[PDB]
């Protein structure tokens, strides 16, 4: 019962009940002329709720916000942008206006900056170094090192054992690595070995872009990077 592109008009949004305080969040965007699917998630926080990742614009993430008002009627407090590109950052200024307070690497900042992008206000030190991880709120947040973009964060939420991998992960129906343009298709393998030993205990893992599903995910996206490679 995933919701799927075809499912998704551009311009709404879906939440999918992943575990008891987890949502997914699934958008649609056009990017170079095709349309795509997205994912986000959000954790409840006590009476508040932490976001990871927009989804995918200005209009997009407006209509996220009014979606997890009906839903779930808790206030989305903090964001947290998991990598530089539009679909984790485009809507950061939709985000700020309403009173959530975002966040980000200085790392995904920089990227973010000098691409052009939106950028969150405030920076997430301790995760710099591959293998980093940090605490926030209800989740730990994890910097496996270089793999679909050199800043690219995971997020776990403990009490649930749900992996959220963002772009760094891929579904499982898979066949390419996405938009390489910033990838490091060399240290992927390395970097999706070092989440797969971080959190054995995973139940569930969701891609950047897809069906969620176990830890599977892990091996099959390290497996997609070497199809990619040659
Ligand atoms: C199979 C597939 C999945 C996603 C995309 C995609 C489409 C638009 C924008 C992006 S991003 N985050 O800007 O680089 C991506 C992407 N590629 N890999 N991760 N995300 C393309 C193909
Ligand atoms: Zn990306
Ligand atoms: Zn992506």
């Amino acid at each position: 019962e995933y919701p799927t592109v075809n499912e998704i008009p551009v311009g709404e949004v879906r939440l999918y009940q992943i575990a008891d305080g987890v949502w997914s969040h699934i958008a649609t965007q056009s990017f170079d002329g095709a349309v795509y699917p997205s994912n986000g998630l959000i954790v409840r926080d006590g009476d508040e709720l932490l976001l990871i990742d927009t989804a995918w614009g200005a209009k997009n993430t407006a209509a996220l916000l009014a979606e997890i008002e009906k839903q779930i009627g808790l206030p989305v407090t903090r964001a947290v942008s998991t990598h530089f590109h539009d679909d984790r950052v485009g809507g950061v200024d939709v985000l700020r206006a309403a009173g959530v307070a975002t966040y980000a690497s200085p790392s995904t900042r920089r990227l973010a900056e000098a691409e052009g992008n939106e950028i969150p206000t405030h920076s997430l030190e301790g995760l710099s170094s591959s293998g980093d991880a940090v605490r926030f709120g209800p989740v730990e947040l994890f910097y496996p090192g270089a793999a679909h973009s050199t800043d690219n964060l995971v997020v776990y939420v403990p009490s649930a054992n749900v992996l959220y991998g963002g772009c760094a992960v891929h579904e499982l129906s898979s066949t390419s690595a996405g938009n390489v343009a910033d990838a490091d298709l060399a240290e992927w393998p390395t970097s999706v070995e070092r989440i797969q030993k971080h959190y054995p205990e995973a139940e569930v893992v969701i891609p950047g872009h897809g069906l969620p599903g176990g830890l599977d995910l892990l091996q099959h996206t390290a497996n997609v990077v070497k199809a990619h490679k040659n």
